[PDB]
C-alpha cells in the first residue's frame, strides 16, 4: 500500500476545528517538514469499517478542489487519514469574518466556479457528498476553495440509495425527497449546492432565517423558496431555483451548473 505510512512519519502539532469535525488535528509529515491535517477515529462514533471506507474513496481523489489525501495509517489503532492543510479553516467563518471590499462579487464567483468544479469530478465519478454546505468547505491562500471529501459515499450516478430511519440530516440543506422518504442522489446534492450558493451571496447567513425546522417540508411542498438576496446577480439566483426544482431530473447536473458559471466568471473577469 503506496498510501500506508507509519504513525510516527507524523507528529501532532495543535488540535483544529474544535471538534465540529471530529479529532482532527494539524500535524507534521516530519520528513517533509511539511503541515498537514490529521484526522482520527474518535472511538464510539462512527464505525471503523465506514471509517476506513471513506480512506479508500480518498485514494481515489485527485482534483485541484477537492482536499488531498497525503496518507493513511490503518494497520492497526490509533487510525489516521493525513490530508493537505487549509490555512483558513472553513468557507462558512471565513465569509462571515472577511473583508467584503477584498471578497467582492467576482470572488465570491470564483468561489462558487471552484465548487461546482469539484462536484462536477465526483458526479463523474460516482460519489455524492453526504453533507455538502459552506461548513464543509475549506479555504486556502488567494481564495482557493476545496470541498472537504471524508463525508463522500460511493453511488453509481444516477441511482438513489435510502437512507437509515432515524438518519438525522441538515434540514435547511436537505433535499425535498432526502425529508420525506430518505432518499439521496447526485441530484439531492444539487439542491444542497443551491443552499450553498445562498450560503455565500449572504457572506455566511442561516437558511430561511427564523423558520421552525418542522415546517421547511411543508412549505417547500407549496413551492416557497428563499428569496433572492440582497446584491445577489439574477442568473445566480436563477441558478439557485433550478437546483431547487421539486423533481430532481428537473434540477441541473452539476457538469451544466460549472459550465455556467466557468462562463459567468470569465465574462466577469473580461470585466476586470
Ligand atoms: C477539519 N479538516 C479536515 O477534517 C480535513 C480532512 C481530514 Cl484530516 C481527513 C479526511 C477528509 C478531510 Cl476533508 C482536512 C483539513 C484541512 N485543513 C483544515 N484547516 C483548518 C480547519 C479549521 C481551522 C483552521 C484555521 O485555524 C484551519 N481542516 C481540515
Amino acid at each position: 500500500d503506496k498510501w500506508e505510512m507509519e504513525r510516527t512519519d507524523i507528529t501532532m502539532k495543535h488540535k483544529l476545528g474544535g471538534g465540529q469535525y471530529g479529532e482532527v488535528y494539524e500535524g507534521v509529515w516530519k520528513k517533509y517538514s511539511l503541515t498537514v491535517a490529521v484526522k482520527t477515529l474518535k472511538e464510539d462514533t462512527m464505525e471503523v469499517e465506514e471509517f476506513l471506507k471513506e480512506a479508500a474513496v480518498m485514494k481515489e481523489i485527485k482534483h485541484p478542489n477537492l482536499v488531498q489525501l497525503l496518507g493513511v495509517c490503518t494497520r492497526e489503532p490509533p487510525f489516521y487519514i493525513i490530508t493537505e492543510f487549509m490555512t483558513y479553516g472553513n468557507l462558512l467563518d471565513y465569509l462571515r469574518e472577511c473583508n467584503r471590499q477584498e471578497v467582492n462579487a467576482v470572488v465570491l464567483l470564483y468561489m462558487a466556479t471552484q465548487i461546482s468544479s469539484a462536484m462536477e469530478y465526483l458526479e463523474k465519478k460516482n460519489f455524492i457528498h453526504r453533507d455538502l454546505a459552506a461548513r464543509n468547505c475549506l479555504v486556502g491562500e488567494n481564495h482557493l476553495v476545496k470541498v472537504a471529501d471524508f463525508g463522500l459515499s460511493r453511488l453509481m450516478t444516477g441511482d438513489t440509495y435510502t437512507a437509515p430511519a432515524g438518519a438525522k440530516f441538515p434540514i435547511k440543506w436537505t433535499a425535498p425527497e432526502s425529508l420525506a422518504y430518505n432518499k439521496f442522489s447526485i441530484k439531492s446534492d444539487v439542491w444542497a449546492f443551491g443552499v450553498l450558493l445562498w450560503e455565500i451571496a449572504t457572506y455566511g447567513m442561516s437558511p430561511y432565517p427564523g423558520i421552525d425546522l418542522s415546517q421547511v417540508y411543508e412549505l417547500l411542498e407549496k413551492d416557497y423558496r428563499m428569496e433572492r438576496p440582497e446584491g445577489c446577480p439574477e442568473k445566480v439566483y436563477e441558478l439557485m431555483r433550478a437546483c431547487w426544482q421539486w423533481n430532481p431530473s428537473d434540477r441541473p447536473s452539476f457538469a451544466e451548473i460549472h459550465q455556467a458559471f466557468e462562463t459567468m466568471f470569465q465574462e466577469s473577469s473580461i470585466s476586470d
